[PDB]
């Protein structure tokens, strides 16, 4: 038995988060969970999106006592952490664009956001573009599509190229474009690789998912409750839809061999 570790998104970006916290840490008894019925979040009214994801963990909680929790899903992140750890006793950890490492790593002082167009309007987000990012010049782009690009790549379809560089043509025309690019949105990480082919040369792209990885190691070491199972890593999903279904190739590539539907009160 190892301890249980729930990792949440609204769709597929969740698994790059997964994917770099079980390299750190492979033997834990993972439990994927994403929303399929309430998918995308970006749009969402925030009110629903806190009652939503409490409601998920909610009902995960009952299937499986956590040690730990990771939202990893930006869209979700800043406004349902408050709720969620008043409600639960295990620790729950977070996800915020990668503005300040990207901001010490930065050589030209232009950092771009790539975030889903829910994203680049927060209040959350804006703020913290002042507060770690105040000596470069910051470059956001919020593409709703892209999540798609990238929701689309890991259910076997493969990414337009021609896509990506409409989307990134405002960057990709500016005499001095982002030399640092900051990842904000847990599904673009799944399109480093078409990223790269599209993005100028030399281009970085930073992202949250080892910091998050190490954020849960040093939890589970000083904070997380004696929550453990034998099972295998599962998959939830909140509507068995031919949607979610197609990913079960894909999720048992990244280790959860069964896929299950979760029933939720919210
Ligand atoms: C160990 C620690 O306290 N880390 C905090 C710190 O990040 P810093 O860049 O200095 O170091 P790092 O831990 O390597 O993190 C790198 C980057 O990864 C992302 N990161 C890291 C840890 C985490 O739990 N969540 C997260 O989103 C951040 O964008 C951070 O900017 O400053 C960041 C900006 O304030 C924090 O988001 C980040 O998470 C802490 C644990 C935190 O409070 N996060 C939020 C989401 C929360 O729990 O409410
Ligand atoms: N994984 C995305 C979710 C995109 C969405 O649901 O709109 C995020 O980090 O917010």
């Amino acid at each position: 038995p190892r301890p249980t570790v729930l990792v949440f998104d609204s769709g597929v970006g969740g698994l790059s988060v997964y994917d770099e916290i079980r390299h750190l840490l492979p033997d834990l008894h993972y439990i994927y969970a994403f929303d399929n019925v309430a998918f995308p979040y970006g749009e969402k009214s925030e009110a629903f999106i806190v009652e939503r994801v409490v409601a998920i963990v909610t009902a995960v909680q009952e299937r499986y006592p956590l040690a730990l929790a990771v939202v990893a899903c930006n869209t979700a992140s800043t406004v349902s952490l408050p709720a969620l750890r008043e409600k639960f006793d295990f620790p729950v950890v977070g996800v915020v664009p990668a503005i300040k490492p990207a901001a010490r790593l930065t050589a030209n002082g232009i950092v771009g956001l790539l975030a889903t167009r829910g994203t680049v309007k927060r209040s959350y987000t804006h703020e913290l573009i002042a507060r770690f990012a105040n000596e470069c010049q910051i470059e956001m782009l919020g593409s709703a599509e892209m999540v798609e690009l990238a929701e689309a790549k890991l259910h076997g379809e493969d990414v337009s190229l021609d896509a990506l560089k409409r989307i990134l043509r405002p960057w990709l025309r500016m005499k001095e474009p982002p030399d640092t690019v900051v990842l904000g949105c847990t599904h673009f990480p799944l399109l480093q690789e078409e990223l790269l082919q599209v993005l100028p040369e030399g281009t970085r792209l930073v992202d949250s998912g080892a910091a998050i990885a190490r954020r849960t190691a040093w939890l589970l070491e000083h904070e997380a409750p004696d929550a453990k199972s034998a099972d295998a890593n599962i998959a939830f999903c909140m509507a068995m839809t031919p949607g979610a279904e197609q990913l079960l190739p894909v999720l048992q590539r990244y280790g959860f061999e069964t896929l299950e539907k979760l029933a939720v009160l919210g």
